[PDB]
């Protein structure tokens, strides 16, 4: 059991706009080879901005996220 | 970014022994229709038997776990 389900992402926050905990739809990056990993909020998402990440990730607009 | 990384799952319990957050690898259900979901641990993972959830899941032997 997970308590909220999709609608809220406990321990993840936004690499762009650093909301924690993201709540909504959450979008994490496949590619990031970081272990702290690299996610964005829905808005960020629809909004593409120029962020390698904040804990030194160096996330790359050529990375694929994915809905979690 | 996620604290902790696979090793924490925040908000997720396990439906067999009740621990929470679940820590380890995570097992989640794909066919558990209900929103609160399905989950083990990996050691309630490994037994064959499978509880039908502590939230009325009424999770079947049929269902498929998948590592989350
Ligand atoms: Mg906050
Ligand atoms: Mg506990
Ligand atoms: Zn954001
Ligand atoms: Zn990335
Ligand atoms: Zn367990
Ligand atoms: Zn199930």
């Amino acid at each position: 059991y997970k308590f909220g389900g999709s609608n809220v992402h406990f321990g993840a926050g936004c690499d762009s706009c650093g909301v924690y905990p993201i709540i909504g739809d959450r979008y994490r990056c496949k590619d990031c080879k970081e272990e702290i990993g690299y996610d964005l909020c829905k808005d960020c998402y629809e909004t593409p901005s120029k962020v390698p990440g904040r804990f030194n990730q160096q996330h790359t607009p050529d990375h694929r996220l994915e809905l979690a």
